[PDB]
């Protein structure tokens, strides 16, 4: 057993708060905000050795990232940003920092009861996205 055991599995989005304002802060345009904001993604998290994989599947876009903790990688986000990402574990929370165009956003993922809670922060704006097991 290991580092991210409690994150592994298949998860479905059940609630979202303040996501449009977060996307606006990130710089997402109108049409993408509308379509992306409708989506109810499934997130599939797996671990193989040191490599963590997070897949998301939705009506809007499918994305996939594989990474080693602390080791920067290139990511294409669902809104088509080309970012440089670093993901670490801080006290049981996955902390994902994305850098692009001189900007930065942080996504934190934690287990809370039977949920996986995703908090997305850009400057002073937070969005909270809650997932349940699928
Ligand atoms: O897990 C979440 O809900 C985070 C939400 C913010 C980030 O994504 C963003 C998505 C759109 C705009 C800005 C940022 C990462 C993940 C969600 O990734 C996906 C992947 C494919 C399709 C969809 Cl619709 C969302």
């Amino acid at each position: 057993s290991h580092m991210c055991d409690a994150f592994v599995g298949t998860w479905k989005l059940v609630s979202s708060e303040n996501f449009d304002d977060y996307m606006k802060e990130v710089g997402v345009g109108f049409a993408t905000r509308k379509v992306a904001g409708m989506a109810k993604p499934n997130m599939i998290i797996s671990v193989n050795g040191d490599v963590i994989t997070i897949k998301s599947e939705s009506t809007f876009k499918n994305t996939e990232i594989s990474f080693i903790l602390g080791q920067e990688f290139d990511e294409v986000t669902a809104d088509d940003r080309k970012v440089k990402s670093t993901i670490t574990l801080d006290g049981g929370v996955l902390v994902h920092v994305q850098k692009w165009d001189g900007k930065s956003t942080t996504i934190k993922r934690k287990r809370e009861d039977d949920k996986l809670v995703v908090e997305c922060v850009m400057k002073g704006v937070t969005s909270t996205r809650v997932y349940e097991r699928a």
